[PDB]
Order: structure tokens, then C-alpha cells, then sequence
């Protein structure tokens, strides 16, 4: 019994561990272009910025 | 051995729920910045007008 409950854990542990490997780098993506998104906004805004002065 | 699998099933299940939910949070956030660059150019018409 021992021996196949802790086949269990590894697979579920493997299973799980996986599936965190293949999201975690999808979060870090999506940051990095929303930080670029942001400073494209920033870019926007300074070119409004200088709209209003002329 | 009990102890670790259930432990570890259970902190692994919480955050099986947790991740999705930061993904789709990140994908509604840069739709909302398409949406603030959208008004930006908005804004940009106006001014140019």
C-alpha cells in the first residue's frame, strides 16, 4: 500500500508541478508587455503633451 | 508519507486555482490598456481638429 500511494503522490506532484512550469513563464510574457504597453501609453502622452504646447 | 500527500495535494490544488485566475487577471489588464491607447488617439483626433 505504501509503495503505490507514494506512486500517487508523483504522479499527482509531477502532474501539478508541470502544469505550473508551463504557466508561470506565460505570466512573466504577459508582464513584460504590459509594462511595454505601458510606456507606449507614456509615449502617447508626451505626444499630447506637446500637441497642447503648440 | 500520508501527511506529505496530502499536504502537498492540497497546496497544489489551491494553486492549480490560483493561476488562472492571475492569467485571464493580466489578459483584462492589457485589453483595458488597448482601450486607454484607443481614447489616447481619441484624444489625439481632437486635438489635431
Amino acid at each position: 500500500e505504501q509503495n503505490q500511494v507514494l506512486n500517487d503522490v508523483n504522479n499527482k506532484l509531477d502532474a501539478i508541478n508541470t502544469m505550473l512550469r508551463v504557466y508561470l513563464p506565460k505570466l512573466t510574457s504577459m508582464l513584460s508587455d504590459v509594462m511595454k504597453q505601458n510606456y507606449a501609453l507614456s509615449l502617447q502622452i508626451e505626444y499630447l503633451s506637446k500637441q497642447l504646447q503648440e
